[PDB]
């Protein structure tokens, strides 16, 4: 449910960049068969910045409704005012998701003190289980370990998504925070690695294509049988970095239209359609991951 | 003017978070008789990310008031969807604002081509110059001066403001656009290193406190005495540096409240009350600088 193979996945749409509910259902379907432990809908890769607060609560009430109890389903909820993020969660009380994954203030670079209170104060207003997402890359400012430990005595903060690719940071958050604290990768190039070093799970985008390679390779990780699990992911590797060959959801929306899992890899602006060199090396990195 | 000193306004506010009218009034008249350029209103000093747009827009258009054709006023417009970038834009369209600031996507992290594709499809829905804004350290993206040649060729994007402290982007961008098109400095402390390489002003931080200084030693690098412009920086110096200390604006709003200029140094969260240190650190700033 927070471990193991958890999906980030896109947010299909028609030509006119609309969400397209028979692309998400077959989506569901097919994670639902593959083995994948959870669903994160309108994240990073489902589109989040570009879905409007309220076609980002349909796409998640709409993926529950397909999910239909088969599969858990985590909403992506962040935003970089403390207020709109308490509003958006407020949305989804009560409606079926088993927790949230909520982003570090991207834009306005808080302190670390502006992070705890952030955080806290969304975690206070909720029953749902947090998950805290720090991805400095995206958003401008690091989520720290000794901050992870001070958040993670809240009660409903119950584990974080760590996509730096900083190994290191395992274990100075695993040092600082009970045993039941959760650790999933954010970063599907050193996922592996970063369940070697004691991590519980990875959020992936590459699970959005492979979703049963990356379910057995976690299942492998969590039962400590990494040479195993490093096979997959050697297979998976090239996956793991051309998806983000162009700005990600570009190459994975495409794989996914390549694989016939969606109708249309049509994303919103300012993402634009994929460029000809970009499909020769999804391609390529597809056909090594034995998918085509 | 899209020249000389323009001040990036803070958003004063009252202890419950809402904008204080009678300290608005008061920073514009002050910068109207400080010889201030222009105003950028809700930029990111003026806490955007943390005003709603309706707020956003209420914040314009109240700034634009009280100007009262005093002083040209400049609204930020950015965002990091072009849809709700465009609809924010037409907010303001026969409104009396002289030009748009609009920042790169942030977040998501666009291509060349998304950037391209994203402000000329602002520049299409209006008819207000637009000034484009690139802030990395912000966003996760770099606007590159080749994209910014593209983009020079669209009538009403009219010149950009540059936050990188990167010197080297003056020239390169010069060499590629018209004579005509604005350079500006986004970063206090290179800010006249720029214009004496060619930039045309400067969107500042600094200038909410020590206006006066600011377009005095914009005035001078205009002119060429530069060597004069310098002696002013150089007072200033502590302050283009000291008012990062703690994230912006958390320490020009403390000094805004120091100087006598506001009622209040409320901020919105993610934003936390500046430090006792904090303090401490400005103040001296603000001595060396001949205002306290
Ligand atoms: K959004
Ligand atoms: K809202
Ligand atoms: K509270
Ligand atoms: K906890
Ligand atoms: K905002
Ligand atoms: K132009």
């Amino acid at each position: 449910m927070f471990t193991g193979s958890i999906v980030a996945i896109v947010t299909p749409m028609d030509e006119k960049g609309n969400v397209c509910r028979a692309s998400l259902k077959k989506l569901i379907d097919y994670h639902v068969a593959s083995g994948t432990s959870a669903i994160v809908s309108v994240g990073t890769t489902g589109e989040s910045a570009t879905l409007n607060h309220d076609e980002h609560a349909d796409v998640v009430m709409m993926t529950l409704d397909l999910a239909d109890g088969r599969i858990p389903v985590i909403a992506g909820t962040g935003a970089n005012a403390t207020a709109e993020a308490i509003s958006l969660t407020q949305r989804f009380n009560d409606s079926g998701i088993v927790g949230c994954l909520t982003v570090t203030p991207y834009y306005n670079r808080p302190s670390q003190e502006g992070l705890y209170q952030h955080f806290k104060a969304i975690a206070e207003h909720t029953d749902l289980p947090q998950i805290l997402y720090n991805v400095p890359s995206r958003t401008g400012c690091d989520l720290l370990p000794e901050t992870v430990g001070r958040l993670a005595k809240v009660k409903n903060i119950i584990g974080i998504r760590e996509a730096t690719g900083n190994l290191t940071r395992v274990n100075q958050i695993k040092e600082l925070v009970s045993d039941d604290f959760v650790l999933l990768s954010g970063d599907d190039a050193s996922a592996l690695d970063f369940m070697q070093l004691g991590g519980h799970g990875v959020i992936s985008v590459t699970a959005n294509v492979a979703a049963r390679d990356m379910a057995q390779m976690c299942k492998l990780a969590a039962e400590g049988h990494f040479a195993e699990a490093r096979v997959i992911n050697q297979r998976l590797m090239p996956l793991h970095n051309k998806l983000f060959v162009e700005p990600n959801p570009i190459p994975v929306k495409w794989a996914c239209k390549e694989l016939g899992l969606v109708a249309t890899d049509t994303l919103r602006l300012p993402m634009t359609p994929i460029t000809d060199s970009g499909r020769e090396t999804v391609r390529a990195a597809l056909k090594h991951a034995g998918l085509l």
